[PDB]
């Protein structure tokens, strides 16, 4: 047309010519645990539905254009039982992983954040970077409890970023730098600028950076539609801008978007989120 | 009583004795082709609820008494075929225009900017500015492509304002630069304050402005209620600061306000219109 | 748990033996008058609810501990009659004053504010100041005349706070500022951030100070479950930061919080309300 979109640049025919793959992972499982309701499994389907509608490819006002990409959508992840559907996921984002490809994936609860961390893991052994981008901080199933667990992962390359100290248990912060990770509280982020802010996270996590972007870090006058809405946080804008760094930083090396939940809100919370990935693939198309 | 507001203002009994008269246009043509939803015919009412209710005449935060200012509600467009709505509302906006007195059209989807702008072409020869506040920018029914392509217009005199480029087709754009007008994407009008943006867009638009307002423009956190609900944006702040501009500037001779849909959302949204144009009418109170 | 919340905090089994006091205020009477929606006396019940849920009494992006401070939850104010109630819960408050305990009084409408000036009117014979954060300016039953109208009451001790001249009569302010009051308005509030321009204010107000604060004075993105929803006003980050404030402020002696209405949203607000609480409590925690 006279605007061709996202879904335009969905012409690889086989997953391994695309630069980017989308994959779904359709469970509740992570905030809907610590108060939150059920309804985050919808979110790749909500998430699907405003990605055949949105996002100029060419975008003029920040002057990037992303024609030259091929995305992929490999489809959802599904499994009799929730611990296979577990080994699926990291089965698949290692493969993409694997052969150079850059594996999204959207969920979902948090808990698919494990899965896609050990998929990090094994793809670069030992030399993994990881941020938490949550306002949460719940490490007591609790995704990053487990990856810093892991006898691969270094800790000094763990950032919570925009973690809020109202919703933050103390032995939770002291458990992350015990093991030596990163609070960067909201308070901070906004204090930088986010982007800012976020620089300094990537220097932090480095090589091999999995950027895990939960998506109830933003405030719920933006973002309503999440298990755990939030007061206070991100605005949607601070989101795009931190996406398209991620983006066009070519350490990082995978993407998820954690806690889309259109039973809580069904419109809005759905184009941020499309948005969101619309701006990382913007960034993606400045790399080398 | 103890507070009069908008309401007290409509004190002259005959149109003609009116500063400022405002037009209804209940029709949904506009973004909800885009992809929006239908319901902005529905927007006049909603305004006119509010209308009966809101904003003080004097304003002794902004030290302004519109006091002294007449208003008078011409009513609603109506007619048994679109385009001869179009043609009644044209022909309307012209003879309040054609008097010396102010036209506001409430909307009603984008589509009344065509027959308003022609109107502003009839009355002032040659000699017309024209600036669309939308978040939208498309020329490919089109409002302002009818106008662009108008042999009186001039481009150079035509400013799309606090528009977005994961929303605008790059053709769409290169037709607006090709006929020498001006883009001023959101990221810029907040980077220099969007009144001070908006006034750099005056400057452009100059003698006999028609100040076009799509309500889509403003973020969805403080505007839900609109056909196109936007993710980022003005501001409701914002917005009423660019209205009192507007109002205060001599040049701007008519406005429009396009998209309110009290389908989407239909309390807060109104509210925020009605407020728009109270401001505007305090603006208008300071001119000579 | 991991994680101890503000439901901790409540280990005083006695009354007597409590810092806080909380108090309940199930009525409508106060912004409903005046073009809201009935709903504010479900208030006291939506606060409770995620009273039992939020607010780590260590929060270390603040690096305040509140775990030696003891609540107590006095219940609601229930009487046959509404001025009775009214009666009651002044009476209720003083009590608290008397004992040099810190009433906290949940609504309900803005009303119950008059019985809770009079309670400081009683406890601190002529030496009480009073702020009203409040995005209206009523005072025409509107709580503030009734105060002003209070020989004991100096009115160069009464601040108006965060309120928009949209919204208030001009002889409201003549009346106000007439009986040497202070009006400072939303746009000065923000020009000079909200901390400092409360800090001002409690200059202002002095010794015993009655932290009255209307939730309506926040922008209905923030904060939309409330009688009379704001289209612009004070942020959720603000009113946090202003609650923490008054909470290490050690002349601040009281405070009450008005018009939420979980009718209007019952999800969102209720939590910014605790919240703000919240914050208050965490600022109490560092008084002397
Ligand atoms: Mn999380
Ligand atoms: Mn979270
Ligand atoms: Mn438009
Ligand atoms: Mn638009
Ligand atoms: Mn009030
Ligand atoms: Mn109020």
């Amino acid at each position: 047309t006279d605007d061709p979109r996202l879904l335009s640049l969905f012409s690889a025919q086989r997953e391994e010519d695309a630069d980017i793959v989308i994959i779904g992972f359709p469970y509740d499982e992570g905030c809907v645990r610590n108060g939150g309701r059920a309804g985050a499994k919808k979110g790749p389907a909500a998430f699907r539905f405003f990605l055949q509608r949105l996002g100029s490819v060419n975008n003029l006002e920040l002057n990037v254009d992303a024609s030259h990409l091929k995305l992929y959508d490999a489809g959802d992840i599904t499994a009799s039982t929730l611990e296979e559907a577990h080994e699926k996921l990291e089965s698949k984002v290692f493969t993409v992983l694997a052969r150079g490809a850059f594996p999204f994936v959207i969920g979902g609860g948090n808990d698919q954040s494990a899965p896609n961390g050990r998929a990090m893991l094994r793809a670069f052994p030992g030399d993994v970077g990881v941020i938490n981008v949550d306002s949460h901080l719940d490490v007591r199933g609790t995704p990053f409890r487990q990856l810093l667990e892991e006898s691969s992962f270094s800790g000094k390359r763990f950032v919570e970023f925009a973690c809020q100290g109202s919703q933050c248990g103390a032995l939770h912060a002291q458990y992350v730098r015990d093991h030596q990770g990163h609070l960067m509280w909201l308070s901070e982020v906004r204090k930088k600028g986010a982007v800012a802010a976020l620089e300094d996270a990537f220097g932090l996590t480095g090589k091999n950076t999995f950027f895990s972007f939960d998506v109830d870090s933003l405030k719920s006058s933006d973002m309503p539609g999440v298990s755990c809405p939030a007061a206070v946080g991100l605005s949607a804008q601070e989101a795009f801008d931190m996406c398209f760094l991620a983006g066009k930083t070519p350490t990082v090396m995978m993407m998820d978007m954690s806690e889309l939940n259109p039973l809580v809100e069904e419109y809005r919370s759905p184009r941020v989120a499309v948005y969101m990935f619309y701006h990382f693939v913007l960034g993606f198309a400045t790399r080398p």
